[PDB]
């Protein structure tokens, strides 16, 4: 399948070169997979989600996304226009309030919620969780992310936007999950992207167009935007039967575009997420 005039990041993940504008992907499109977006919520009524999104949990007075961030990330996973995996099922877990903030205890509860809740969902092709959030190093946050991964969920987490080593942030620093840095449309490391040995992969993160609340769209930047590209890619590859939740991060690294990014510090992987789709 070909989507013309796609957002640059979608075009990038199906290309061996920067500078193109068509997204190419297998029409299976993540059907039969599930992606949990653990964030500020998802505006499931957005026409871009086509009835494939729903809220499954909140820790606050509403399950509504009163911020937009979670809706944007969900859109990059699985919206019809802005998404990588255009037929996946999207499940929202609101661990962040409408200001984008959340206690680590709530975030941990949300991760253990997903590990159990997947047993209440139909995801025959597999389960992914996208965590576009983080704070300072916490062994308990890392352990929760490790449990979620161990339970059979492909966990993708943001590296963080500190232009620093991700070793000092959580859940970025948990080795067993898929830690995602950000790149721009010219194949530069995004100015704000964290780096370091713990990164597994980069995805598009600067100037990413996606869904927003009030049935709208906008472009924003972050490792938060790179993460759902990788989560969606995992769901897509799992639907194709090419990899599994336990092995998808490694598979994505194996099959990445290699050595093509600039301003990657010595000791950080130079790997850009790539679907290797050939018509
Ligand atoms: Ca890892
Ligand atoms: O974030
Ligand atoms: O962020
Ligand atoms: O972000
Ligand atoms: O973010
Ligand atoms: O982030
Ligand atoms: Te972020």
């Amino acid at each position: 399948a070909a989507q013309t005039n796609a957002p640059w990041g979608l075009a990038r993940i199906s290309s061996t070169s920067p500078g193109t504008s068509t997204y190419y992907y297998d029409e299976s499109a993540g059907q039969g997979s599930c992606v949990y977006v653990i964030d500020t919520g998802i505006e499931a009524s957005h026409p871009e989600f086509e009835g494939r999104a729903q809220m499954v949990k909140t820790y606050y007075y509403s399950s509504r996304d009163g911020n937009g961030h979670g809706t944007h990330c969900a859109g990059t996973v699985g919206s019809r226009t802005y998404g990588v995996a255009k037929k996946t099922q999207l499940f929202g877990v609101k661990v962040l309030d409408d200001n984008g903030s959340g206690q680590y205890s709530t975030i941990i509860a949300g991760m253990d919620f997903v590990a159990s809740d997947k047993n209440n969902r139909n995801c025959p092709k597999g389960v992914v969780a996208s965590l576009s959030l983080g704070g300072g190093y916490s062994s308990s946050v890392n352990s929760a992310a490790a449990r979620l991964q161990s339970s059979g969920v492909m966990v993708a987490v943001a590296a963080g936007n500190n232009n620093a080593d991700a070793r000092n942030y959580s859940p970025a620093s948990e080795p067993s999950v898929c830690t995602v840095g950000a790149s721009d449309r010219y194949d530069r490391r995004s100015s704000f992207s964290n780096y370091g040995s713990v990164l597994d992969i980069f995805g598009p993160g600067t100037d990413i167009l996606s869904t927003w609340i009030g049935g709208s769209t906008r472009s924003i930047s972050g490792t938060s935007m790179a993460t759902p590209h990788v989560a969606g890619l995992a769901a897509y590859l799992m639907t194709l039967g090419k990899t599994t939740a336990a092995s998808a991060c490694r598979y994505i690294a194996d099959t990445a575009n290699k050595g093509d990014l600039s301003n990657i510090p010595f000791g950080t992987v130079n790997l850009l997420a790539y679907n290797n789709y050939q018509a």
